[PDB]
């Protein structure tokens, strides 16, 4: 059954990514939490003015913040975001299997799908445990490839 | 089925929760929102299950449930979690003998991350395990290594 595993290891992000949810880095912690409920997501991708990736913000970053009791309404998200270097990203041609393992090796719920531009790492989707769970329902229902 | 991907599908459909579950992380219903937020970081989970004086399921709590609460206009941080829990009977649960992929549809269709695994007792559901999207993602990985 090794060529079957081979073939799964070649499913690509292109086909299984969700949209990106992004915020500007100069947005407040309060505003980012708001966006989190409006978009009903679990991770936000933080961008700079033009509009390259610069960090990420999970439910736990924000909860940590709101329990910290700084002036939330004034406090910009670059203060608390997880920053570049230093985020696990992927690209549309990356294999979902690899991505699944990163999500496990690194215990995070989502990766950003970036694109190498003449601006930098721009954000063009996400891939998350939900995507993985969907790919896993699709296979059990024999609906892939 | 006739094909490789069909046989793969066939085994996927036969996997039961009992073999793909994580420990339950469980709090009492008279604990504060603040304590819940702490337990949540301590145990490093995204869903706490809430039980009563008899150890019987009474609700769930997600990370966003507690985020919403901790920034409510009203002070909700000091209040008991039963004020703010998603209550029974509108919690979706599962049992050891349930098929994993039946549970994967529920996670997706109902748009939740975890289902408590429970045991029927004459007094209600006893929490005996956790099933989440992390469990699900591990099964995918295993497909590629195994
Ligand atoms: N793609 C990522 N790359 C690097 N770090 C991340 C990434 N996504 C989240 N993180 C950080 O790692 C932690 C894990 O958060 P995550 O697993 O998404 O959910 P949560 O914090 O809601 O339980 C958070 O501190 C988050 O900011
Ligand atoms: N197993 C469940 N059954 C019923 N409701 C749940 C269950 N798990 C979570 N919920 C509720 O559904 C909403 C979404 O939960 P979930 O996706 O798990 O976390 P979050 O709110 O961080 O996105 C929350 O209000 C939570 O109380």
């Amino acid at each position: 059954t090794q060529l079957l595993a081979d073939k799964l290891k070649k499913l690509q992000v292109k086909d299984f990514q969700s949209i990106p949810v992004v915020i500007h880095e100069n947005v407040s912690v309060y505003d980012a939490i708001c966006t989190m409920f409006l978009e009903d997501v679990g991770t936000l991708f933080v961008v700079d003015r033009d509009a390259v990736l610069v960090g990420v913000l999970s439910r736990k970053d924000l909860l940590r913040a709101s329990i910290g009791q700084q002036e939330l309404t004034s406090v910009p998200v670059h203060i608390i975001m997880t920053r570049m270097p230093n985020i696990t990203v992927c690209r549309r041609e990356d294999y979902v299997m690899d991505i699944a393992k990163h999500l496990i090796e690194k215990q995070i719920d989502a990766l950003p799908v970036i694109k190498d531009t003449d601006k930098g790492f721009e954000v063009i989707g996400r891939v998350t445990k939900t995507n993985m769970t969907k790919i896993l329902v699709s296979l059990s229902e024999n609906e892939i490839l």
